[PDB]
């Protein structure tokens, strides 16, 4: 049977729950997962990329912030076909990853593998059009959320549209606006909404972010006193990350060659 | 929504109208427009190469000759799609560029040419069978697009049974390739491009001038000589090496300045 | 037209029919054939990868044992469309090639056998979850293709109620993966690819010499003992490593040579 | 004349003084710095590489913490000979990079900047000879240290291996220690000595380096009241990096690709 | 016997006499002479880099324009050294190349141009005008020129001229924003050339107003080869090419082998 | 202290002594060895190299023949210096390599022969001109070292004045270059290395086993025909093609292994 071509950019949300965890974790992440990734899907990822987050900010932990990294693929056919379960070798997977980044708790309860596809070009462009590299660096927090079971997925957007963008829109700090909706439909990520929200600096990032949104009133469903209003980790993961990064994997790795 | 599968080659002739812009124009393109470029289509286009032209042959302008080059991409997806649109970050263009490529004037603008083609050549009119082992080609790559009012049809039959005839007689040409260009996805004014291999430049010459004086002149024609189309209107070419060392998805490694 | 979208996975069984060519067929194919293929394919095939077979084993040539390589390609559109049988270069390819892989004589000729198959093996049958971190492993790849005249329903019952359940009780066998050879797209002659896994060559020896005489020989036999089909027509194969230097649009850099 | 054959690694601890100006100085470091740097040395630099600081660890402003990254250099001559003072083109330099890294304060004193060559080659191998990558992941505290002024140099060698060493050695949380002399006929840099000492993760670094180091006396040159008992930034600068970095700027870099 | 390290870089001028052979010498370049010249000294050059000339420019060939390129490397050790004559492989190197590049001439009938080949330290010995221009300041035309002075001028009093004659030329002009100058390494190969300088300019424009029009001033020395500067004899003792400040030929990075186009 | 600059060469002959090692020492090599190795000396190593050795020819037994590789370095600096015995990272390193390369046995061991070199060949014997134009070529590598109290300049004499004119004689043989061992670094036993080209395995056999067998056999020799030295103690040899894909600081992207 064929296989559909299905062009999607996807983002997995990597924490690191203690800095004491952070050697073994960027250790596996760099010298397994990469070789064992690109031997499974180099014919169909063109791009597969590790963007390392900036120091988490002040009040950061309430929004899911991933302290190891964003992870990103670019796939031409969905990786959540059935058929492509069947794999020569199988990565290793150590079960101490699932702590290090937090899926199991020190044994809190654990938090979920967030996994979200998205098409390759975002959807809405809300603010900064135009913008170029010429402009400035760019402090980029790049945002996915999930409304809680049993709130209108309608709803949920109404919010976010008539109450959180208009904030985004007014703050001179905030650079530029991009979403996109989840494809709910290949992997049933519980994300509803991917943004990327740029400022200046971290600085830019708080007045917004945390100063201006307390104008906002408190969602009846609301998991959180202060926005984002939902679940750190579970219903809101984010990353603050560079325009660049030097781990453009498919391109740039040569093996994991170790300091002198 | 589905995006399709939409594989093409697509051609850009890139020209640098007097040599004082030649630093400028080279220095943008090499040193700007690259990662831009790539940053913006890595995940969807599996080529993006420049082939520089070699100089102007004799009477090249009337062939609207591509003084700096030809700018090829591979592309899964088709670049016109409306949701392409949006870009994180939008490329870095300053207004001279359009004057370095004679878009602008500083007598008359000339149009951008971007032609979208299938990967593949549609006809093998000549050569089928030639090897790079058989030696170095002088590969002239020329796009045409009949004037207003000129039925297509009609100038498909004067390229296909006039003109390529021509080259098919002259054993100085060695290939000759063409496509139809794919009008549905850009609009671009340019109906064929073609590719005509030669030894050297006085091969060129010796054919797409001498020999082509026997064609008589159709009564659309804009110039008196073939190729009787508005140059850098109605016409653009190259002629341009089998190599180039801008292969830029796999080549490039920044602005490395001379020592 | 449209292209389709087909990501497929290729290989080829490449021989070398004598140790005195070896020098000459090595050559061919990475001084002349990689670039030439590049050249062509570079916008549509995501992978092009050679996997050198190890020392060819006691009785592998029943096996019609590829003794210079396996070539695997991963195409995102058929080779075979006619559209893509037009190419501005064609390759370099001496006669001589054939003489080396044993296609012409300098007793019989054999076969070119290239066969296509989905990206994903289609069946999982030992060795599900096995990891790089087990261990090296003896990759012995096979493909088959049932002869003229057999019921090919009743040769897939046979290879997998039969066949692979020697394999499958072997504790020397690791793995065994399988996919139909997509037939539709070039007309191969081969049914199915399997590749089966074993620690090294005794391990090889055991399970599909040894292990396999249990088997009854089919009525349709062409060779009396496993795999009972004629070497390098209906049955090739090739051992290989987990690992190959030769990812070539990743790695290559031209033919430096030794100092 | 001749170029003598001076086979040396330097390294640079670069420092960012504050979150906000980080996008600003790791996009100079990577868009500009890079390719104007290997334009000029490519011919007779072997390796040039960064290695981004792991967070900065608690305390770790007491040991001069470069908060951006380790900058290393592998060179083939010497970069102080007067004759490569000479270059067709000049490294694009805004002055705010000094600001960004605490050269210079926002319009005698910012901090230094530090600019160590030593050997190729370790010149101590003081603990955990023989360890291989096999054995783990490492925190790699990298420290260089400049006895202040009139201050005799064999007193100090004296008291950092007879008294600061043994701690390290009696620390089973520290796997590894390396030493070696700062060249300091090069470039005139203040520092003496470099040392690299490593732990499994930060806790262990803070066990050794804060707490067990409290035992040692407080020497009559101390210019703070805790080891090491230098200045920050002046007369110690440190590190925490990874065993592997991405930027291995002469084989990796691929220019400035930017996020989509 | 031990090697010594002479870190170098070294310049090729390399001319293209006719258009009708640019084909041909330019895919003996890229197809040939790269992996011939990698596989030989891959271990003891660092760069290995191809800068291909900019457009011959009006009176060019007065100076000794090279029409295909610069050829660049960066030596560790000399060249030259005798014990480096022996190579497992030799190069590929038909005699065709020496006429497409004018060192002989096409066919027999009843000199051509030297090879030019410079060898030079590492570093500009001199800076003469524009230190500190960094690459924010713009493209460059950078007319890289050698000259060697006629048998029997004293090369002091060759010196002597450039420095205080030729060079205050350039300073004065506005056009001209970088002077470097190195000494050629004599003791290396015999190379005739004494000089190799480095005048960048905005383009070809300023280049000429400077080198043709403002060296007009210059009184034509007694040992003059011709009438106008450079005043020597062009492809024998004066050589030139003008470059970008890039090029996409840094062989021993970038090369993949000779992929032809579709 | 100063580091004084030693341009070298250095060889080591790397053998696999059964063929059930193949995969896990191939393994060690790739997986583990390669990135070790970068790791250490990337700063003053310009070149790491690895030659897999062709099938072992008839009788190459007898030439010790390293059935893995070559591994070639090219050093700035002695590696032998003891200031370079410190590393931050030791090599992983398990004692089965030394099983696997036949070091140590599973009664005698083969000591690990490491040969440093000048870059460049000491003495052209024969083939000067010879460009890869001319063809493929099959480059037999040997080391050989006198036994305890064989005369060094009456061992050079031999080689010189006995052994290389049957070379020189022989049509089969189209290069032979040597060097002497720098004694010096590493106490290596053996005195020289030289390269001896044939066409193909039936011309080494014919020159190195058929027309050696003219010589007449030494006082000192450790076996009754040519090389007249006690295999993989006294005699050492690979037979390799002119490229190799494992050219390691240019090409090595991980152990990136098959689907
Ligand atoms: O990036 C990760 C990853 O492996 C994604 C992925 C790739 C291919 C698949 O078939 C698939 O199911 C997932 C990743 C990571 O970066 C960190 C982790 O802990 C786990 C991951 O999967
Ligand atoms: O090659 C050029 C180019 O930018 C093509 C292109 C790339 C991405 C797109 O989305 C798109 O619509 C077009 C190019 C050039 O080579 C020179 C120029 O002056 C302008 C160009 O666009
Ligand atoms: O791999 C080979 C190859 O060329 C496959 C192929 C590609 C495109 C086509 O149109 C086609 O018909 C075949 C290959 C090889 O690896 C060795 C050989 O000797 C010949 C080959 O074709
Ligand atoms: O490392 C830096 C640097 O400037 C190095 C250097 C190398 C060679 C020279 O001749 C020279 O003058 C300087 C560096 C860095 O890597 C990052 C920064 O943010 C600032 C730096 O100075
Ligand atoms: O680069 C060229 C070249 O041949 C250099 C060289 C190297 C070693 C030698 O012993 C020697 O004599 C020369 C070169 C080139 O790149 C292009 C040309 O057109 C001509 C050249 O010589
Ligand atoms: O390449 C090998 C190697 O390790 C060489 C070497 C490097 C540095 C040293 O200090 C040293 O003593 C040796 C190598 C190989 O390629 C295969 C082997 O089996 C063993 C080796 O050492
Ligand atoms: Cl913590
Ligand atoms: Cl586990
Ligand atoms: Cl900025
Ligand atoms: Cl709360
Ligand atoms: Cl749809
Ligand atoms: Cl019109
Ligand atoms: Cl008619
Ligand atoms: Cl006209
Ligand atoms: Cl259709
Ligand atoms: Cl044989
Ligand atoms: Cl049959
Ligand atoms: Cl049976
Ligand atoms: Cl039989
Ligand atoms: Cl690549
Ligand atoms: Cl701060
Ligand atoms: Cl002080
Ligand atoms: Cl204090
Ligand atoms: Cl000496
Ligand atoms: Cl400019
Ligand atoms: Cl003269
Ligand atoms: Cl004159
Ligand atoms: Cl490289
Ligand atoms: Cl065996
Ligand atoms: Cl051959
Ligand atoms: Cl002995
Ligand atoms: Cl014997
Ligand atoms: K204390
Ligand atoms: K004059
Ligand atoms: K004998």
């Amino acid at each position: 049977a064929d296989f559909k071509f299905e062009p999607m950019r996807s983002l997995i949300y990597v924490d690191c729950v203690s800095e004491d965890y952070r050697p073994k974790l960027q250790r596996w992440i760099y010298k397994v997962h990469i070789p064992d990734s690109i031997s499974q899907f180099e014919p169909y990822v063109t791009k597969y990329a590790f963007y390392p987050s900036f120091p988490i900010p002040p009040q950061g932990d309430r929004f899911g912030y991933a302290r190891m990294q964003l992870t990103e693929h670019h796939w031409l056919v969905s990786d959540l076909d059935p058929r492509l379960e069947i794999k020569a070798i199988a990565e290793t997977f150590p079960m101490d990853v699932l702590v290090w980044q937090g899926q199991i708790p020190a044994a809190a309860e654990g938090n979920p593998f967030i996994f979200a596809f998205l098409p390759m070009w975002w959807e809405k462009d809300l603010k900064g059009k135009g913008r170029t590299i010429e402009d400035g660096a760019n402090y980029r927090f790049n945002m996915t959320i999930g409304f809680p079971e049993g709130v209108d997925k309608a709803e949920g957007e109404k919010w976010l549209f008539e109450k959180v963008v208009p904030i985004l829109q007014a703050a001179p700090e905030c650079t530029r606006v991009l979403a996109s909706a989840v494809k709910k439909d290949i992997n049933g990520c519980v994300m509803d909404w991917v943004l990327e929200i740029w400022f200046e600096n971290q600085s830019g990032w708080y007045k917004v972010m945390v100063d201006d949104m307390k104008a906002l009133e408190k969602p009846s469903w609301a998991q959180q006193d202060a926005f984002p209003f939902l679940k750190p980790y579970h219903n809101v993961c984010s990353a603050a990350v560079a325009d660049y990064t030097p781990s453009n994997n498919l391109a740039n790795y040569r093996g994991y060659i170790t300091m002198r």
